[PDB]
RNA sequence: UAUAUAUAUAUAUAUAUAUAUAUAUAUAUAUAUAUAUA
RNA sequence: UAUAUAUAUAUAUAUAUAUAUAUAUAUAUAUAUAUAUA
RNA sequence: UAUAUAUAUAUAUAUAUAUAUAUAUAUAUAUAUAUAUAUAUAUAUAUAUAUAUAUAUAUA
């Protein structure tokens, strides 16, 4: 491969290491990283010359047809709009224009350019129209290019490097070498052809270059001109090329994707063109697979347990597939082909359909094909001008087909109107439901509990926030002089900052401020319009409390919130799998825009009236959250009007209804556009975070229930449909979360419902939603779409396109981040490639290349010095990336499921133990006195020679700079503290409780001499945590950066030869692997697409353990003792301390002090303390006391039973008696089991039984040291 | 000039039957290559 | 040279899918004729 | 409306006193580490004295 010869020497070495030829070393690790940072990026394109492509792809010159930008922008009413070219009002995206004329030249790199300083000045100072339009166009065009985790060229360099040389085979019988090869990929050939336009003297000038402040462009010569779309096309091509290789797809499918992108790029508005024909691929493949005759195969047999509210499922065998079970819904070929005819891409459909017809039976190949084809959709984070986005989304109002007549209301109650009893229909149903819930909320001593009140107030504060300026204005307007703490370096717009200002003020004085402006933000998306973030101010968030509370009660006490408890997201996995099984018919539904359709004229007025009436049952004089009862005029009786008191809850409703009727008033201040901030109101619900899911899920459930039980039976025609539609209820037939929803039909007896009845049913539902202005957007394709998860016949399909390898969202014109953060990006990037099942061997190779580039970085003072550093590669091992090849071992023996942290280290060393010991003896002189785990052979020196300690400690170092304090600012720190504590401790009982607990605790901890300095979670530190978070949200000063680099280097250079005490002790255990465990399911049945004999290790791991989490006796430790806690503190810290105390045998008052330290009253403290026992605790619950946790990668596997009865901590016939844990086994055995299973999961291949065989020291010695360490911390 | 109904012709779509072509799967025969045995 | 296994090609048979042609039925559009109304 | 004088209030500057916070220096106490000195114990080396053995020289 001449390309391998083209690489420079260090990169050739790195490629050899990645191929598994040689063990990786820090030396070559640096040489590769360094040289990448010094050579120009264009050379990566230069590498493409040495690929003899043989693919049938032609790049039409139609691409280079820049449409003039001047006609794509205009300003009216002093705002820069997009003025769409086509008559479609949605063409509001970046056009296809030549950016060239707007460029100057840089002094550093003369070839590339940036915006004219003249243009931006005139747009800023003169507000000149054309200047502003040019600026806006330049800003957004640059931003669209910036939507990548790093420069795409670097990723392309990674792909070439790994693909430059075939990987060496391992000894495994399932290690199939790659079937795909270069010179056959249409993507790379396409990149070659298109890039031929950008060379002048064989130099291959990149069309653009991304920088921290955005992206720069190259000035074209007089002959040529660069269209911004080309850059986007390159990114899509590179992303597709990487994905195709990792997914190992046929070149034909990649060919179709290339043609797909080219056609989109040829026309104007590359983004808009792609967006229009988005769903073509899933419709062609996923929605229509088995609509033929030769159907068959094996399918999972999943059963839903009787208490369906618990969402518990059981795998109970397999089911043979046959024609009677084949999908009933019509295919999707006709509409898709009709759409494709518009863009004359019918060939793509013909190719896809013909290829699809080669999979008549459901098996691994079929789903693998589906996974690959669905991976063809564009992975670009689309971005448009926020001004257009806000103008296009919130300009919608629902259309009600039968409005509530005005005569249907009673007389006013000051603001609200009650609903007349004579009114029926869905509105009546909605009214009663909310009213009933309001009644239940009304009398509930759960509130007025001071602890619960603390939870609600604390829930309102986060590091982020907004609308602070509106807050300061509104209160200053009403004569309220708020405090300030600027010297305490914390952002004013933080929700924390405004909360501190409010602490002292009597609440009712603030009531006028709730009718104030709210700022807004935008977050871009991959396959849809960008999302919206609308953070209310703290006061508004407080007022809306009743709305949330009632919604919560509706959810938690009707359909159990339809999984909106979100305890572990994986509970939806078995649900959709069950929903997609052949015996069941499922329908996917979701509100078209629930945020935009909920409104006051129809919905909120009804809810407000119901809540206000529902609160009538209760003491009319009972203040709630500092809101006192007031007098309101009642005008229900025209003959006898009067005024009566109303409780604080009702007063809240009175104002809340007023606000909703007035409509939200937003203020847009987009930065990408130029000087165009303004404010306009809308009825669109905020819906900026999970706090909105409760309301929409409640209304979603309510309307669905009424439709099923009342509207549909009264209106449908088919008698058979009526027969099956009856005996159906939401609690066992429907789930939802926000707009999203799933509806599944009762099992038709050995049969399926007529599509005719389905059409009748679906039609009526659409009309039902049309009544009150909900577009239901339903579909029926015998698949499962819920929370962006896809299941087909009980097999999960990872939609990889939603996690593009290169793409990353950036919501601001500047990246605003520092170099070390890139490491965390790499770690998160790699995990997705594990969550989604890719070719695990090749994905690992690519990951290391990414890591190598990220391993190095530098910084420069605003005026002064530069700084630099880089990590030894062992860091990434500690961070959770398996090594490819260790010295003395064979490559590719470590599975991706290897746990991060100490566990991964221990497992690696445990396997590597014997070779290290023997090799150290030959190579080095013995150490001077005996070692606990090692002999005299002195492996630690060898590890230092490998730089293991350097990497091990380097990964421990922090990666974000720290802000500095000040003393007059500390007066503000105290002022900030005092007020935060004041806001937290509204009453006095909590303060007395915490103070008593803290005083007793330190007294006990010192006098009993457990230890001193134990940072125990307590409420007094919660404000401190808030303050630190608030100060951290600020951009750090350069001095902090310099401290980081210096500290990091010193930590790297310091010669240390010891791990943490825990890892040192963990090495004392010897673990061995026996035979394979009995299988969970039939290996024939596919469960996750791509986890097949080709991708062996995933296929092994899933097959052995089974995917369905089925903790019938374990419950994965979710039964934490402290169900109710305040924000800021960590439950996982609290229970760990409690168990640690219990193991240490502390006296009960120690528990009492600790519990009282977090607000628990003495009585409940005793009650809680009594529950603490080593028996009822779960394996993971107790094992976490020493930070032994379950890796996130395991959350999709049924590891419970294995850990329970497959990891033998003491097998009688194998273990040495020295390792017998004896009585301490009650808390020793879980630790050993966790270590054992971690090692077993580390190695590749099938899961084997794990057995402790020996502890070098006695088990007693191990337990004693552990108790010491537990007492120390 | 227009609307409605009926008949006839032509075009398009859907269903069924027959013929031809192409693709895929399975079986059998023949040829060629590679491996093993004699 | 023969046997056995694997791969590829060609021929024949059977099944499935798609396309094209012809026939029949149904729907829609257009033209022409006839009737009725304006 | 203005000027001059006196009194009172508010703001700004400067000086002095008191309180609180932060930094620096000095003193005292306590803990830990290192060095040195003195005493006691054990080991090793060297020197001197006495006894015994062996070798060599001289005398009888």
């Amino acid at each position: 491969e001449e390309l391998f010869n083209a690489l420079p020497q260090p990169l050739q070495q790195l490629s050899l290491a990645l191929a598994g030829e040689i063990p990786l070393t820090d030396h070559i690790f640096e040489q590769a990283a360094s040289t990448w940072h010094v050579q120009p990026r264009s050379l990566t394109y230069k590498l493409l010359d040495h690929i003899p492509f043989s693919t049938p792809v032609v790049v039409p010159p139609s691409i280079y047809h820049s449409l003039d930008w001047s006609k794509c922008f205009a300003v009216n009413q002093d705002r820069v709009e997009r003025v769409p070219t086509i008559d479609d009002p949605d063409d509001v995206y970046v056009p296809n224009s030549d950016i060239g004329p707007l460029l100057t030249s840089l002094h550093t790199i003369p070839d590339y350019g940036f915006l004219h300083p003249a243009i931006e000045n005139d747009a800023t100072t003169l507000r000149a129209e054309r200047a502003r339009c040019a600026s806006t166009f330049y800003k957004i065009a640059s931003s669209q290019a910036r939507q990548v985790k790093l420069d795409p060229i670097r990723m392309l360099g990674f792909l070439l490097l790994v693909q430059a040389r075939p990987r060496v085979p391992s000894g495994l019988v399932t290690d199939q070498p790659t079937r795909r090869d270069p010179t056959q990929s249409p993507a790379l050939h396409a990149i070659w052809q298109v890039m031929q336009y950008y060379k002048v003297a064989g130099v291959y000038y990149a069309p653009a270059l991304v920088v921290p402040s955005g992206a720069i462009w190259w000035i074209p010569p007089p002959g040529k001109r660069n269209v911004v779309s080309v850059q986007y096309l390159l990114t899509d091509l590179i992303n597709l090329a990487i994905l195709a290789h990792m997914t190992d797809m046929s070149p034909t499918l990649e060919l179709t994707g290339v043609l797909m992108y080219l056609r989109a790029a040829s026309s104007h508005s590359h983004a808009y063109t792609l967006l229009q024909m988005k769903s073509v691929f899933p419709a062609l493949s996923l929605r229509s697979m088995y609509r033929n005759k030769g159907f068959g195969g094996k399918a999972p047999a999943i059963e839903w347990t009787e208490p369906r509210s618990k969402y518990k499922f059981r795998w109970t065998g397999v089911t043979q597939l046959h024609d009677g079970l084949r999908p009933r819904s019509p295919s999707m070929d006709v509409p898709t082909l009709e759409v494709l005819t518009k863009y004359e891409l019918v060939d793509i459909g013909h190719i896809i359909i013909r290829e699809r017809n080669a999979h008549p039976r459901h098996n691994h190949d079929s789903v693998r094909f589906v996974r690959d084809v669905m991976a063809l959709t564009s992975g670009m984070y689309l971005v448009r001008q926020p001004t257009m986005s806000v103008l296009r989304e919130y300009s919608q109002v629902p259309d009600i087909k039968d409005p509530i007549p005005p005569s249907a209301w009673t007389g006013p109650i000051g603001n609200v109107r009650y609903l007349l009893p004579s009114v029926q229909g869905p509105a009546r149903h909605l009214y009663d439901t909310w009213r009933a819930a309001a009644r239940q909320i009304a009398q509930d001593p759960q509130w007025h509990d001071p602890l619960n009140q603390a939870i609600m107030r604390a829930q309102y504060v986060t590091a982020r926030g907004g609308s602070s300026a509106s807050l300061k204005f509104a209160l200053k307007v009403t004569g309220i002089v708020l405090p300030e703490y600027d010297d305490s370096k914390v952002k004013k717009s933080s929700k924390i900052y405004q909360a501190a200002q409010i602490a002292r003020i009597a609440f009712m004085l603030l009531i006028a401020a709730i009718h104030a402006e709210v700022t807004m933000g935008i977050r871009n998306q991959v396959q849809r319009r960008a999302r919206s973030i609308m953070p209310l101010n703290v006061i508004q968030q407080a007022i809306s409390a009743p709305h949330t509370l009632v919604a919560n009660y509706i959810n938690k006490h009707m359909n159990l919130s339809t999984t909106s408890g979100s305890v572990v997201t994986d509970k939806v996995i078995p649900l959709i799998l069950y929903a997609s099984t052949p015996p069941n018919t499922v329908v996917n539904v979701d509100i078209k825009a629930c945020d935009a359709s909920i409104t006051y004229n129809y919905f909120l007025s009804v809810i407000c009236g119901a809540m206000h009436e529902g609160f009538e049952v209760g003491n009319a004089d009972a203040a709630f959250m500092g809101v006192p009862s007031t007098i309101v005029s009642d005008r229900r009786s025209s003959v006898a009007p009067y005024s009566r008191p109303i409780s604080g809850l009702q007063t809240m409703v009175q104002h809340l209804a007023d606000l909703y009727a007035a409509g939200f008033r937003y203020s847009v201040s987009d930065a990408f556009s130029s000087g165009n901030k303004f404010s306009f109101p809308t009825s669109t619900f905020p819906s900026g975070s999970t706090a909105t899911s409760t309301e929409h899920t409640a209304n979603n459930s309510t309307m669905m229930e009424y439709f099923l039980n009342v509207h549909a039976p009264s209106h449908v025609k088919s008698a058979s449909l009526k027969r099956i539609l009856t005996d159906m209820t939401i609690q066992r037939n429907y789930v939802c979360q926000g707009d999203d929803g799933i509806l599944l039909l009762p099992h038709e007896a050995a049969s399926k419902i007529s599509a005719d009845d389905m059409n009748e049913l679906l039609t009526c539902l659409r009309d039902y939603g049309q009544l009150f202005g909900w577009n239901y957007d339903i579909d029926w394709s015998d698949t499962a779409e819920y929370l962006k998860l896809y299941a087909l016949m009980g097999c999960r399909i990872p939609n990889t396109s939603r996690h593009p390898p290169v793409g990353k969202e950036y919501a601001a014109p500047q990246t605003d981040e520092i170099w070390p953060s890139l490491i965390d990006i790499v770690i998160g990037h790699h995990l997705n490639g594990v969550t989604d099942v890719l070719n695990w061997r090749e994905w690992l190779r690519f990951s290391w290349a990414f890591a190598c580039y990220s391993s190095r970085g530098g910084y420069t003072n605003p005026k002064g010095q530069s700084f630099s550093a880089q990590y030894p590669w062992w860091t990434f091992v500690y961070l959770g990336i398996p090594p490819i090849l260790l010295p003395g071992q064979t490559p590719f023996i470590h599975s991706c499921y290897m746990p991060p942290g100490d566990q991964g280290m221990f497992s690696i060393l445990n396997g590597w133990r014997d070779w290290l010991i023997s090799h150290a003896s030959t190579t080095l002189p013995p150490l001077r006195h005996n070692h606990p785990v090692w002999g005299l052979s002195d492996v630690p020196s060898l590890l230092s020679q490998f730089g293991v300690y350097a990497g091990y400690h380097a990964a421990q170092h922090y990666r974000r700079p720290k802000p500095a304090p000040e003393t007059a600012s500390s007066d503000s720190i105290n002022q900030i503290t005092s007020d935060l504590t004041e806001y937290l401790f509204y009453d006095s009982a909590l303060k007395a409780r915490v103070m008593k607990g803290r005083y007793n605790w330190e007294r006990l901890s010192s006098s009993l001499s457990l230890n001193v300095g134990s940072r125990v979670p307590s409420l007094f530190d919660v404000p401190g945590k808030w303050v630190a978070a608030g100060r951290d949200a600020e951009k750090p000063p350069p001095s902090s950066v310099e401290d980081m680099f210096t500290s990091l280097n010193r930590c790297i250079r310091r010669p240390t030869h010891s791990f943490s005490r825990l890892l040192e002790l963990y090495l004392r255990v010897h673990v061995t692997l026996g035979e394979s465990i009995p299988l969970a399911i039939d290996p024939d049945v596919p469960q996750v697409a791509g986890a097949d004999p080709a991708n062996d290790d995933h296929w092994f791991k899933y097959t052995c353990l089974g995917d369905i989490p089925s903790a019938t006796r374990n419950y994965f430790g979710e039964s934490l003792f402290v169900g109710r806690v305040v924000s800021g503190l960590d439950v996982e810290a609290v229970d760990a301390t409690l168990l640690r105390l219990k193991i240490l045998g502390a006296p009960p008052e120690a528990f009492i002090a600790v519990l009282n330290g977090i607000g628990m009253s003495d009585s409940e403290a005793h009650q809680i303390a009594g529950r603490i026992s080593l028996a009822n605790a779960q394996l993971v619950q107790i094992a976490r006391v020493v930070h032994l946790s379950i890796p996130s990668s395991w959350m999709t596997l049924n590891t419970g039973p294995y850990i329970h009865h497959h990891a033998y901590d003491f097998k009688p016939g194998i273990t040495q008696p020295s390792a017998k844990s004896r009585d301490k086994s009650i808390w020793m055995s879980p630790i050993l089991k966790l270590l054992c299973t971690s090692y077993a999961m580390t190695v590749a291949g099938p899961v084997r039984t794990s057995i402790v065989t020996e502890i070098d020291g006695s088990a007693a010695a191990l337990s004693g040291n552990l108790r010491v360490w537990m007492r120390d911390v």
